């Protein structure tokens, strides 16, 4: 079904380094619809909730800290195999490691500023989606272009 | 100074287009701040108030019934004399007779789908800013890169 | 009327160089439809024909000679006000005077390697169209992006 | 040999939706010298040719329905391996596991809309230019950029 | 005549914001030959010889300081009206008022951070070359692409 | 560390071809640093002694005659990861087989011109930044975009 959703963040360090409206375009040019948008500093609160399954581990603090230390840009795509699809755009975890063509391949060199990350499952996504916007945030009616779908 | 802010709202002809990332990253590169952004279906008020100084003249419905037809992303950039930069970027009204260069110039070519439009001074963006965002949505430290001013 | 077109040619500098795309892109990113498109190497009668304006001048020959010295793409754009508009996005006959932004200011530096023309005027266009194309080779019903005309 | 040949159809999705320049100038980019080039609403006649390999099988009639629904861009370039190296600029068939960098990668979400295809052999190539072209059509002298080859 | 030459130095704001292939891309494009390039950071007797001219200005100083902070991309550029065509490339002393598609207007907002320089006359291109460049940095033998020059 | 370092020289054929910006802005874009660059016509000792390892191979001579047949571009670049990096951005040794997105992939045919050429060890990139380079024309303090590194 083409109304899957996937939830995409474009975190500090790739809001520091102008790299927004290059992540948007790749989407749109993509066929990805854009459901939600905004821009926010994410408190404490929200952040342990988003990285809550890494919070037995040690490295958890440090990602807490970092996606509160500035802004980001939060958004929410809708499309067939959106999930999946974002995350081939992203790259792999080790930016080096990531494929030129890619968003990690083309911009990033260290682990710790990988500039954005995207839901790993539909299941996730659908928790990311509900903890970052709020209902009447999303649009409800979506109409992608008359010639991307059969 | 270096903290004027002007308003900017991409319209449903351009959301629709695929074009919110291309003209995000042109306003980024330029050196400009996102101090603001998130995509709303504009309601009828708040489109009344917008366009208020059209409202005695004949066009005032159309412009209102169309940036009411489909999402808008709206969004604050900050910088030195970004209400009459953003303007000379956009180009002028008639997207025929715009620059090749400025977004209306590169991608219109009718006055009534002319897919952006920016404050037209900075006692207009002052108004517009207020009228379609929340003080809490907007950023109070900005930081731009260190290499863009003096 | 949004039905105009207007006649392009890339000479073959322009093709030498591997900007056929590039050009190409330009108009459809602006939202002219193409209307007739391919690639032919121009023979004596159709070069004369077209430029038979400057028949009683000198250079006359010359240009002549380097239209039919290797492959053109001729092309048919519609749209309104595409005639103007082509030649606004094509530069003036200096490319070293055209702006930054114009397909000559970006590309050329001679008056002799200007690497596309367009027709000057509607009567023109409608001249050059009906040399160059055949009335099958040209589309009867053209359907451009819905958010592009009012 | 460097006179290899291949032929690609720009599907009426990618026609539709602006994506013949950026396309075009991908092979351009990469070396290969365009050959010929036109665009036509094809008829079921030469359709049905052009996918008669799968006329036995059920989604066949979808196949000729679709592309001859509106125009599309049909070219032939030459080159070195430009048979197999079109394919790898393409993707694979279904655009959601093609690699960003490709043009289906970039470009697609669905198999049914996947802009754009290619020949898959040199003798398919081979077939595919003879019924879409007429011999005077196509280039007999190719000069590509001298710095290509060895 | 063809072999004019001029000299541009990407200024260590333009370095430090990762703009020099930019740069360098859109004067190669144009067709301009590379005759010279280097990098270095000025020191003073340079930068003092190079702003000669407003030595007895106050705002000498600040120019001096600025120039030799940091790394600087010096080159050499040739071809027909070169000098002034690389200044209309690059726009005017405030990037504010240049115009989108010019260097300064695509990416700079300050005047004393405006990313590149570039000589003001064929005069100056020949003092400044000879002071930033030894004679045997420069190509003798220059070769432009053979589609440029009528 | 974060200091590695690799050598890249555009070959004649990329230069040729106006290549040199577009590779650098690749570079520029991951966020490794620029800390040498110059362009220079190699002699047959520098050329014999970047190539001693093929020296006892038959394709020896044809790399030596190559490289020194019009100028390069030299440039060392430094980060994370670099040399390893920088070549998988550069693709493989048939550009043919190269995927979309890498250099050789995107602007190249011909194993013998494939444009760019990067050290494929620390050990072999120290080697030729010596060779290459006289110390004084590498710069000795490196500052990385702040948000590229933890």
């Amino acid at each position: 079904v083409n109304k899957e959703r996937t939830f995409l963040a474009v975190k500090p360090d790739g809001v520091a380094r102008g790299l927004v409206g290059e992540i948007i375009a790749r989407y749109e040019k993509k066929g990805f619809v854009l459901v939600g948008l905004k821009q926010l500093v994410p408190t404490k609160d929200l952040a342990e909730s988003h990285y809550a399954e890494h919070k037995e581990r040690p490295f958890f603090g440090g990602l807490v800290s970092f996606i509160t230390s500035g802004p980001v840009v939060a958004m929410v795509f809708e499309g067939k195999g959106v999930v999946a699809s974002a995350r081939l755009m992203i790259g792999v975890t080790n930016p080096l490691a990531s494929a030129p063509g890619s968003i990690r391949g083309d911009f990033g060199v260290d682990v710790g500023r990988n500039i954005i990350a995207g839901s790993d499952s539909v299941e996730s996504a659908n928790r990311e989606i509900a903890l970052w916007f709020k209902p009447e945030e999303l649009l409800t009616e979506v109409k992608p272009n008359p010639n991307l779908y059969e």
